[PDB]
Order: structure tokens, then sequence, then C-alpha cells
């Protein structure tokens, strides 16, 4: 799985161990070994949400399977809670794009997962 | 809707109110309330277009519906004009990826839009 | 085609001409004129792969066609080798998302490719 977070929150506001917490939490959430989870956090972004530049986040989760109505809702609960708790970002100011990737469309280690 | 712009144009070249202009213009364009529009601008990027590092942009627009042949062309007219006017980026050096997101695949406020 | 690379590798570690090499190599690979190839490299990223912050990369290749099982594997061979050679990133720590874009969903020069 691959999780990317973009936020206008400053770098100094991201607590230590955030990436590790994201990795653990996502491995738990997806049922995938943490050795496969990729996390990426991009702070200090020039962004706005609903016209306001109040703290906000635009993220995405790419996974080969594990994507669906019920699962995505759990993911949002989780991810929004972490951003609200760890980054002080209001959940109503967070967008998360879900992507169910086909194994043949994910490249890794000189090949694909197909 | 979610609009992201990546450009090699320096930060100093992005005029004040650009994010607000993008928000307004996109709300008009999509017929969605501006309180739902998320805009993100990433300047000073290390990029090239057709081998040249002349001013250029790589963007994407994610929307739940409002995506199709005719609409996408309007969007491009608009977005390219703004980048050409506001950022001095030649429209033939701008790429915009359109994404018709399924409501169940967009997370927000501890859940999805499903 | 559009290729984006995100890595934790410092800027100073990206060799000169890397973007041009990526452009050339991708044009060869896809059979598309290099005047259409867009490349974007984002170094010094705050990321982790499998819990480790050892050098790694999260990339994506968007193309209108030229995407499939066999082609994607070639792309991965190529891209991973360049990252391993040029950036010293282990291929088993690189993810590449492949996207077969529909022409009507790609905006360029005030319109779409439809
Ligand atoms: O989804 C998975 O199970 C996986 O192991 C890896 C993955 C990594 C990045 C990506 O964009 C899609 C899938
Ligand atoms: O498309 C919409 O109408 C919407 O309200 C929200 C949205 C949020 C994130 C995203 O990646 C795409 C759409
Ligand atoms: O696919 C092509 O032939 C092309 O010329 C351009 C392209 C640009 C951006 C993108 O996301 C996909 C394709």
């Amino acid at each position: 799985p691959m999780f990317i977070v973009n936020t206008n929150v400053p770098r100094a506001s991201v607590p230590d161990g955030f990436l590790s917490e994201l990795t653990q939490q996502l491995a738990q959430a997806t049922g995938k070994p943490p050795q496969y989870i990729a996390v990426h956090v991009v702070p200090d972004q020039l962004m706005a949400f609903g016209g306001s530049s109040e703290p906000c986040a635009l993220c995405s989760l790419h996974s080969i399977g594990k994507i669906g109505g019920a699962q995505n809702r759990s993911y949002s609960k989780l991810l929004c809670g972490l951003l609200a708790e760890r980054l002080r970002i209001s959940p109503d100011r967070v967008y998360i794009n879900y992507y169910d990737m086909n194994a043949a469309n994910v490249g890794w280690n000189n090949s694909t997962f197909a």
C-alpha cells in the first residue's frame, strides 16, 4: 500500500515517529505486512480548502485490493483521526483519494506484482 | 473537487490570491459549492516538458462526476488560460489529468462520500 | 507520457542531465516522440518504505495507451535500473504506479487529446 499526505501544516508540527505510526496503523488496517507499506508526508504546502487556508490535507491511498465502500470508510476514520490527533487537522478539512490498483499496474523490484 | 498544479515557475511568480481565484473559477466551472473545492499549488519544481525546462505545468483534477469529453475541454480552456495569464505558462506546455472519482473512493470527515 | 519520481534522496545526489536522460529513455521505451514526454523529480522527501527511511522512491507513469502487463514490466526494469544506477536506490525499494489514461481525460493546450 502507498499513502501520501499533503498539508499546509509546517514541518515543525509533524511529530517524530509519525511516518512509523502511519506505517504500523496502515499495516494493521490493510492486513498487509508493514514491509510493503510506503508512507510519504509533504508539509509546508501552498494549499487551500473551501477557500480557506486553515490547516487541511489532501491525501491518497493506493492498494492492490483492500479498497471498497466499507473498507474505505474505516480507512477515513483512522487516517482522519491520526491527522486530527497528530497534526491538529480538522477531519472535515481532509480529502483522501482511494485507488484500487491492478497488480500488473504496480511496478516494484524491476518488474510488476502481476 | 481537487485541483493540483506542479510547476517549475518560482514561488515569487505566483500572484497573491491565485489559490482563491482557482477555487472561485473551479466552483463556477464545476457547479460545485466553493466550500468543497481543494486547491494545491507546488512551485519551484524540478521538471521538464518535451526535453525543455521552459515554464511548464503538470496538474490533475479529481471530481466525483463532472468529468467527460466536453467538460474536460472546457476545464482545459479555463485552467490553461489561468496558468498562461497568472503564471505565464504556455498552454502547449501544460498537462492536466482528469479523474472521475467514485463517491465511495473519496474519504472525507471520517468517512467517504458514498 | 508523464513520469514523476518522489524520493528521500537529497537534491545534491541527482546527477545533471537526469531529467534529459529520463526523457530520452522514456521516449525510446514508449515509442512516443520526446517532445511529448514530461518528467518531474521531487527529491529530499519525507518518506519511508517498509518502515525504513533508507533511500526509496514512489513514482508514477501516465500514458495514453502503452500500458499493459508486458510493457509495464519493461518499464519497471528500465526505471528501476536508472534509479539504482543514477540515484543509488535499491530496486526493491521503488514503487511505480502505471496509469492508462483515456485521451479525453488528458488536457493539453486548451483542450484534451480526444
Ligand atoms: O497494495 C499492495 O498490497 C502493495 O503491496 C503495494 C502498492 C504500493 C504502491 C501502490 O501505488 C500500490 C500498491
Ligand atoms: O468531486 C466532488 O464533488 C467533491 O465534493 C470532492 C472531492 C474530493 C477529493 C477528490 O480527490 C475528488 C473530489
Ligand atoms: O500518452 C500520450 O501519448 C501523451 O502524449 C501524453 C500524456 C500526458 C499526460 C498524461 O497523464 C498521459 C499522457
